[PDB]
């Protein structure tokens, strides 16, 4: 499948060297605007066989929507305890920093969002005592399907999620379900409701009206929904919301993900989730670390001081 791909050990070799040198030779940090352009021209170094396979993922993100790359370098003997504070960035230069800021350079440009983990463009995902129910990052408990910042008009185009470190206990996997899969699935009147301006998703309260769920072309749609926090108007709209969830249940991939793969989401038309497990809390726990990629930059300049990666409040 060209939504699954495992690098050859010269492509894995290659960018082993490329991320290496990027994380250990350029100046400043990952959010300085000096180390983005490090990344951005450090990713035109990667082999042409992967770069081919991004910009075909790119152009057409297939019937799941969702790409996984495998045996990209992470840093297995020099990584430290999983973190264990909610929030947890990864400021300082890293292999991981490295690879998916690169990555993000290809695809698009990152982004990340200042009242969401203080728009850091490298993000951990790690379970936080206390956090257990909490609905992202440092839950454990199951994570309701969701486009990432449903929210938002300048929401991630694509998610990355970068394993680290394995889910030692066997329970945590990845879910993704794409509208591909289930448009031609549910009833005319769920369909129907879909398209109706009769979805409210409010903003999380850290970030200080009804719309439809699908968007764009009737056969092949984007769609905006969160299934914790979209809130239906109508009757034959919640109606809608349950038929669709049952949808994405039985759809759904489910990945538990494994040091060095590289999981990659079209937030336009796949919403992801996770399984429920339960953390051990000894520093050896599941560690992702997540960016966000932005299609198209520019589009968000009004929301973003000095042409800068992070987005803000307009106007
Ligand atoms: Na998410």
């Amino acid at each position: 499948s060209r939504y699954d791909v495992t690098l050859d050990q010269s492509d894995a070799e290659l960018v082993e060297e490329i991320a290496w040198k990027l994380a250990t030779q350029a100046t400043g940090r990952p959010d300085d605007a000096e180390w983005v352009e490090a990344a951005r021209n450090a990713w035109h170094a990667w082999p042409a066989t992967l770069r081919r396979d991004l910009a075909g993922f790119r152009r057409d993100s297939g019937p799941d929507g969702a790409i996984v790359l495998r045996g990209l370098p992470v840093d297995s003997m020099g990584l430290p305890p999983t973190p264990r504070v909610n929030g947890s960035v990864q400021r300082e230069a890293s292999l991981g920093a490295a690879v998916l800021l690169m990555t993000a350079c290809g695809l698009g440009d990152p982004g990340a969002f200042l009242p969401e983990k203080n728009g850091a463009l490298v993000q951990d995902v790690v379970p936080v005592p206390g956090m257990e129910e909490f609905q992202g990052n440092a839950g454990s408990t199951l994570l309701t399907f969701h486009n990432e910042n449903a929210f938002h008009e300048h929401r991630p185009d694509f998610v990355m999620l970068l394993c680290l470190r394995a889910d030692p206990t066997g329970r945590a996997g990845l879910r993704t379900a794409c509208v591909r899969r289930v448009l031609p699935l549910l009833s005319d009147s769920t369909v129907d409701a879909l398209w109706a301006p009769e979805f409210r998703t409010a903003p999380p309260p850290s970030f200080q009206a009804p719309a439809p769920v699908l968007l764009g072309d009737r056969s092949d749609p984007d769609l905006r929904v969160d299934l914790a926090a979209t809130e239906p108007v109508t009757e034959r709209a919640a109606e809608a919301l349950r038929e669709l969830q049952a949808h994405f249940d039985a759809t759904a991939v489910t990945h538990r993900l494994l040091p060095g793969e590289l999981a990659i989401v079209d937030n336009r038309v796949t919403v992801h989730g996770r399984t429920e497990f339960t953390p051990r809390y000894d520093g050896t726990d599941r560690w992702l670390q997540r960016t966000f990629v932005l299609t198209d930059l520019r589009r968000s300049r009004a929301m973003r001081p000095a042409d800068g990666y992070v987005l803000g409040a307009a106007p």
